[PDB]
């Protein structure tokens, strides 16, 4: 696994809208860590169990947190972010969709500086098969195995998640980064940490049109790379010609179907 497993203590903003609600108890279910919660003018209150604190300073004032996942609207979403990176916490999940994209820009450059990891905006966030869930996807489909997914689309990456599963091959972590013009943490930020994470013995990279993160990925592992990639592009430099021909050229596989990412994987593993 890379960055979080079940040790990981996780803090929740925004955790008594509808959607922080309904993931907080998804996620304590999963057995993810969930210590606390913040939500502006709440403080006081507690959500399943949960102690919420008006503001991040407050809430580790009270509790170690490892990483904080972000359900806040649009609108004040990327303060979120900023606030949670301001009061010392490593990792940040940024959940919701539809920030301006100067906002987002602004915060993924500021949360860089201060030291913390940015996923997102606009993302399902990140799963450590049966160890711990920080995200909204469906946690089902991710059986523990060996193979570590980076995503552009949420969409893809259960499909393909499910049928690494039930081909036996499982997943180790799983990070869906979202598929907007601007995120925090990208393949190139976490194809290292799977390269150095031995339970990882394969990686799949899904993305798609848009961008030069799927070329500069492709040019990492050419050159240092020591395991296995796999990659797959939706919709079939920005363009998917060029994605192609960039993992063509870096001696990615790349797969057509969600089927042949299972066969790929296993054809090179032997």
């Amino acid at each position: 696994m890379i960055l979080v497993n079940r040790e990981t203590r996780v803090l929740v903003q925004g955790i008594t809208g509808r959607e922080g609600q309904f993931h907080t108890k998804q996620m304590l279910t999963y057995g993810t860590k969930i210590v606390a919660g913040v939500t502006p003018g709440k403080g006081g209150m507690e959500v399943l169990g949960v102690p919420v604190y008006d503001t991040v300073k407050e809430a580790v004032a009270h509790h170690e947190v490892d990483a904080s996942i972000i359900f806040v609207p649009a609108p004040a979403a990327a303060d979120a972010a900023l606030e949670a990176a301001h009061a010392g916490i490593p990792l940040i999940v940024l959940i919701t969709e539809g920030i301006p994209t100067l906002d987002m820009v602004r915060a993924v450059e500021e949360i860089k500086a201060l030291g913390s990891r940015l996923i997102g905006g606009n993302c399902p966030g990140i799963i450590s098969a049966e160890e711990t869930k920080i995200g909204i996807m469906p946690g089902h489909v991710f059986k523990r195995g060996r193979v570590g997914i980076i995503s552009r689309s949420g969409t893809l990456t259960y499909e393909a998640a499910a049928a690494l599963s039930q081909a036996g091959l499982g997943t180790t972590t799983t990070v869906g980064i979202g598929g907007d013009p601007v995120i925090g943490t990208t393949f190139k930020d976490l194809l290292p940490l799977f390269n150095e994470d031995p339970e990882t013995e394969a990686v799949v990279l899904i993305g798609e049109i848009g961008g030069s993160d799927e070329e500069e990925a492709a040019a990492w592992v050419k050159d240092h790379m020591k395991k296995p990639v796999v990659g797959f592009i939706g919709g079939r430099v920005g363009t998917p010609e060029s994605k192609l021909r960039a993992f063509a050229e870096a001696g990615i596989p790349v797969a057509d179907t969600i089927d042949e990412i299972v066969e790929l994987v296993k054809k090179a593993l032997g």
